[PDB]
């Protein structure tokens, strides 16, 4: 996580 979670990417997608 985050961003290479699919879910704690996608509550935070601007931090993806």
């Amino acid at each position: 996580g985050c961003c290479s979670n699919p879910v704690c990417h996608l509550e935070h997608s601007n931090l993806c």
